[PDB]
């Protein structure tokens, strides 16, 4: 655990949290990891326990052991939680993707959203209702949901989510929204304006922010551009930067700090060895679960 909590320092600027991710393995693999989470972060996103493949492996049959643990740990330690993720084309059981009937897919889709959201109703700050539904060029991704249900699945998803748990912030998450003018950023903005104008309850836009070294400085403008979509809020949801330089991290932290709609940042992992991009050392803590230079730099910028 670092002595100075960046989550604390960020919140002091009026932000909601600066968090990270977790699940049974990482929260138990050693003493430092959970100690770091408790000491320096204020929000948690289940790394994999809440995805479709892990919550509904077989039609209408749920398995909540893993998610229950993540949620319970967070709730027990005063950490906000971001559910992730309800609708996505990846980490999706074959039984779902094989469905060809629209009404059948809608029934299933709603049942999944409901059963999962209901189980943690009132304990979830924000849900990534939809995840990565855009092609890089701004058009809608042709996932089973899009091919079978069509564009109406967006409305069906958010509206169901909104009714099941009106206390959660409904989000649409996506990566590569890292620079103003990027096709995906424009596609996200234009679609969201359309949807919001149609009455679809979209409370925020989630920007993963999985960056390469040197892409930090361009994040501020992307955030500004996303702000034009018109959602109540926005947030950096799955942050990690190859090289984890202090410059990239401070830039990204400032990108959020100086944008009124950015409620918080969630770093996709605690220490390097546990990173899904470990080979790039893209996290704030190293192999020894010790603060890297970037962590201290972020702290001193706040
Ligand atoms: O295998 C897991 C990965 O899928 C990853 O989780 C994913 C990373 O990519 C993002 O698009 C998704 O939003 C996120 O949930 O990180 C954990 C790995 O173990
Ligand atoms: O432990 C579970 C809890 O996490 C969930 O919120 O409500 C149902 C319980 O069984």
């Amino acid at each position: 655990q670092a002595s100075v909590s960046i989550d604390a320092k960020f919140k002091a600027h009026g932000k909601k949290y600066l968090g990270t991710i977790g699940d049974q393995y990482t929260l138990t693999k050693n003493t430092k990891n959970p100690a770091i989470i408790k000491a320096d972060f204020g929000q948690l996103t289940p790394e994999n326990s809440m995805k479709w493949d892990a919550t509904e492996p077989n039609r209408g049959q749920f398995t909540f052991s893993g998610s229950d643990y993540l949620v319970n740990f967070a709730q027990s330690n005063g950490k906000l939680i971001r559910g992730h993720t309800l609708v996505w084309h990846s980490q999706l059981p074959g039984w779902v993707s094989s469905i060809t009937d629209k009404n059948t897919l809608i029934s299933v889709l709603k049942n999944h959203i409901t059963t999962v959201m209901t189980r943690y109703k009132g304990k979830i700050y924000a849900w990534d209702v939809l995840n990565e539904i855009f092609n890089e060029d701004g058009s809608l991704r042709n996932s089973v949901f899009y091919n079978v249900i069509g564009e109406d699945y967006v409305r069906i998803a958010f509206e169901t989510a909104r009714s099941v748990d009106p206390n959660a912030k409904l989000y649409i998450n996506d990566y590569n929204l890292d620079s103003a003018g990027y096709s995906k950023v424009n596609g996200m903005v234009s679609h969201v304006k359309k949807w919001l104008a149609a009455g679809i309850p979209i409370d925020g836009i989630g920007s993963q922010t999985h960056l390469g070294a040197g892409a930090g400085s361009a994040v501020a403008g992307a955030l500004n551009a996303l702000a034009s979509a018109g959602t109540k809020e926005i947030a950096i949801t799955e942050l990690d930067i190859a090289g984890a330089s202090s410059t990239d991290y401070v830039n990204v932290v400032n990108a959020c700090l100086n944008q009124a709609k950015c409620v918080g940042i969630t770093v996709w992992g605690v220490a390097d060895p546990d990173s899904w991009r470990s080979s790039s050392s893209p996290l704030l803590f190293d192999g020894n679960y010790n603060p890297k230079a970037a962590y201290n730099a972020i702290a001193n910028a706040l």
